[PDB]
């Protein structure tokens, strides 16, 4: 539209030639309401031009520049950033409301004698004028004012707000500009994160700037062309609860550059330490971001295939991911390809796909229900006294795993639900997320009055 000024939110390292490094707090150049992932910049600070991502910058002087303001984020999603234990009571954010389209929301993080940590949500009613006011009788002209003035008095709220909600840097959209198929000696492994059936998994940076995961399939587990071929799907599928799809190195042996994930497989995690603290809320929340990114999934018409805890990857917060997506397609093994031997996913796989090979986005909701039984058992395998063989023919005959201890039957129903014998009475993935959002009582509701 028209070159403005934009303000940087973090900092970014040049990762690249072409792009362009910039710290908190840099005034840029940019074309206004450009689209695209990675917009021409002109730092007004250092001088320097080149390409930055769109989700570092907003105008400035306005609500998306300051610090505290989270956009589109969702109460379930602001209340995980809020209820972490590191947080100080105030801790805050301001955010849009998803049930009243133009007013906004102040969340901030208080302490109960009767629920303990939780999150206090206010709704803020924007007026015509501009201004904005949480009670009639305190208002203010602009959002910046009310945050100024309850960080001094509580005048009602809860708690004076304190701190402002910490959060890490998003992710790119891409490693760059045009970034796609890198070279091999762009990617500098550091850490071996883990092994697989067909390769290994690795902790690098490209271009020595950015921290990513390298995944390295041995030669002959996928042909070349039909990986890139799907890999232009991949590069499309954006969102929160999916591990992003970031380069791929075209030459065997094929290597698979994603967003890195710190808190490893969320199977992995649901053992040890890690798990031994995990309440059944943390873990329906986490069913419900997986839920999430399938939903995606299921909305631009794609097919996970291998949907089980192992290929969800946990961070910061207990965010959980679905990661290698569309994979299980490619690969060439003729034991793998018709469903068989030691290393196919048997006990996650619905009879129609492990049968006829019929992989839909419903057999991927048969996964889901054995992933559910995974949380709900902290790791454990489905089917613990049965062995790969006897699996699908147990399931074909209509066994089906009874309801975990330490698992409401209510949840054990809703596996049920996904383990259908027909696919198409199968529930959707959006109804799993929404069934697993409101799982407590907890569908949208309540702000303070
Ligand atoms: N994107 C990632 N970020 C961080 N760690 C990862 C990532 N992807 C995989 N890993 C780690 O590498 C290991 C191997 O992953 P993978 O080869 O997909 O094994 P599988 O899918 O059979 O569990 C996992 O246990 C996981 O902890
Ligand atoms: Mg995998």
């Amino acid at each position: 539209r028209m070159v403005t000024t934009f303000v940087a939110l973090y900092d970014y390292e040049s990762r690249t030639e072409t792009d362009l490094s910039f710290k908190k707090g840099e005034r840029l150049q940019i074309v206004n309401n450009t689209e695209g992932d990675w917009w021409l910049a002109h730092s007004l600070s250092t001088g320097q031009t080149g390409y930055i991502p769109s989700n570092y910058v907003a105008p400035s002087d306005s609500i998306q520049a300051e610090e505290w303001y989270f956009g589109k984020i969702t109460r379930r999603e602001s209340e995980r950033l809020l209820l972490n234990a590191e947080n100080p009571r105030g801790t805050f954010l301001v955010r849009e409301s998803e049930t009243t389209k133009g007013a906004y929301c102040l969340s901030v993080s208080d302490f109960d004698n009767a629920k303990g940590l939780n999150v206090k949500h206010y709704k803020i009613r924007k007026l015509d004028s501009g201004g904005f006011y949480i009670t009639s009788r305190t208002q203010f002209n602009s959002l910046q004012q009310l945050v100024a003035y309850y960080s001094k008095h509580a005048d009602g709220l809860c708690h004076r707000l304190t701190t402002v909600c910490p959060t890490s840097k998003p992710q790119t959209q891409g490693l760059a500009k045009d970034a796609w198929e890198i070279p091999r000696e762009s990617l500098r492994l550091e850490v071996k994160l883990g092994q697989g059936c067909f390769g290994e998994v690795w902790m690098g940076t490209w271009n020595g700037t950015t921290r990513v995961a390298i995944k390295t399939l041995k030669p002959g587990t996928m042909s070349p062309e039909a990986f890139l071929q799907e890999a232009q799907v991949m590069k499309k599928l954006r969102h929160e609860k999916l591990v992003q799809l970031y380069a791929v190195v075209s030459e065997e042996p094929i290597y698979i550059v994603t967003e890195y994930m710190n808190k490893g497989s969320l199977l992995d995690f649901l053992k040890g330490e890690t798990g031994k603290y995990l309440r059944l809320p943390q873990l329906v929340d986490m069913s419900a971001q997986i839920a999430s990114g399938m939903a995606y999934v299921e909305r631009m018409n794609y097919v996970h295939r291998d949907l089980r805890a192992a290929n969800i990857l946990v961070g910061e917060n207990l965010v959980c991911k679905v990661a290698d997506f569309g994979l299980a397609r490619l690969i060439e093994d003729n034991e793998y390809t018709a469903r068989q031997g030691a290393k196919f996913p048997i006990k996650w796989t619905a009879p129609e796909a492990a049968l006829y090979g019929r992989f839909t986005i419903k057999s991927d909701v048969w996964s889901f229900g054995i992933l559910l039984t995974e949380l709900t058992t902290k790791g454990r395998v489905p089917y613990p006294g049965m062995v790969n063989r006897e699996v699908l023919d147990q399931v074909e005959r209509g066994y089906r795993m009874p309801c975990p201890p330490e698992c409401p039957e209510s949840l054990h129903d809703l596996m049920c639900q996904c383990w259908r014998k027909e696919p198409e009475e199968r529930p959707t993935f959006e109804y799993l997320q929404a069934f697993l959002e409101d799982y407590f009582t907890s569908t949208e509701p309540q702000y303070q009055p």
